[PDB]
């Protein structure tokens, strides 16, 4: 099945994202074949640099909500307490 | 720029989605070249039929929030009052 | 019935909130008897000033989703295009 | 400080809410003095019974996001994997 996974950073915590970014990408690397689409949400203006990042969005294949839960819970970003909001939805291409 | 557009149906309103579905798809057709990814969110279980639809998710190119606003406001689904929640975020591929 | 109405400002749009604030409060004044709880969401840090505002949250009595829709649509804040996200839920005290 | 804590149940999981409800209320009891407003979100129709519950909303006093995090993480509902979405915002009365 496919799941949307939307996660928005807490205010004032951009540096937490930056501090944990390499670990986050290392965490995702062996999982890449299950990720269909993925990237940061961005804030004000038109910039697309690290400083513009405000959250994380992914569309991922998983066999169960349990698998999705483990993926989210084991993320360096989650363990770092980066996020103020997390939204998960089952989903399919139109 | 790219925008995530997440919209979740009001409870008890699946039939409103069904009633307006053809009009919604007609609305999207001439806009298809700007839509990167799109499809319905799905509810309980593993079904992927019309009866399983619970909302709409799209990633779309637009030049401004104003363009995104017009796209959302002119949607048959929006005019039908289908949605309980609407979330829009600027976004980029990782 | 009671409804939660959660609305989060677009990035970079604090001044839009400030510009429309008096009009927003004027809009709410004759409706105050239907509002149980209400106030701005706040951003980073501990400040509680105008500059700290990031969104609007209200719990309101209404007879229908239609009434809620009209309340939201007629708000100066909505007409100003202040919000990136809007979430509405029916709700009751525990 | 005050925080909005909004949590929406996964689809098909009403019985998980029911199974863990007594434990959840037992968890909240010694914390009641910090909870300003609280109750379930409700689904379709006008019913206000257990079967109508779809999520949890609270406004709570806490000294830090860390305290909010612990409150959320230790909830029987969280440990049961009840929720598809969790949104936390700092907030004040208007």
């Amino acid at each position: 099945m496919l799941f949307l996974i939307y996660r928005k950073d807490r205010p004032g915590s951009l540096q937490v994202r930056i501090d944990n970014y390499a670990a986050h990408l290392a965490y995702l690397e062996p999982l890449k074949a299950k990720i269909q689409v993925g990237g940061p949400t961005l804030g004000a203006g038109t910039g697309t640099d690290d400083k513009d990042m405000t959250g994380s969005f992914l569309i991922m294949e998983a066999e169960s909500w349990d698998e999705v839960h483990s993926f989210v819970e084991n993320d360096p970003f989650t363990k770092a307490g980066l996020f103020a909001a997390t939204i998960v939805e089952r989903w399919k291409h139109g």
